[PDB]
RNA sequence: UCGACA
DNA sequence: ATGTCG
């Protein structure tokens, strides 16, 4: 029951706090569609939650109706509300994470998406395509 | 008091 | 260890 026509995304870390990156890549062939590159300072959750608005960004310019793979449940929720709801702290080292997650709500804010944002069942079928 | 997802 | 939700 995973649906393999999808694409799946994950963040990796350097500690969380910490350096944040993530990737978008096809589940079924593992190819790595877009990376992120290295953000100095956010939280697994925030890119966890950049990640999926980056899927849903790349399949709308590509008019595909694929479904994103997360294994987030906290992200999950934060694209469904359209609001991001990091404890993260503000200063100048965070600006730029926090540049981009203000930026990822405001581009769900302003656009459509029928993409089915789906959770992958880790405990069911593995590591998530993505991982790092 | 946890439980869960990372 | 921390970041987050039910
Ligand atoms: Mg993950
Ligand atoms: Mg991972």
């Amino acid at each position: 029951e995973i649906i393999w026509e999808s694409l799946s995304v994950d963040v990796g870390s350097q500690g969380n706090p910490g350096i944040v990156e993530y990737k978008g890549v096809d589940t079924k062939t593992g190819e790595v569609l877009f990376e992120r590159e290295p953000i100095p300072i956010g939280t697994n959750n925030m890119g966890e939650f950049l990640a999926i608005v980056h899927g849903l960004r790349y399949l709308k310019e590509r008019n595909s109706r694929k479904p994103i793979y997360s294994n987030s449940q906290t992200a999950i929720k934060w694209v469904k509300d359209k609001k991001a709801k990091s404890t993260l702290v503000r200063n100048e080292e965070t600006a730029l994470i926090w540049k981009l997650v203000d930026e990822a709500e405001e581009w769900l804010n302003t656009h459509t998406y029928e993409t089915p944002i789906l959770k992958w069942q880790t405990d069911k079928w593995g590591e998530i395509k993505a991982d790092y």
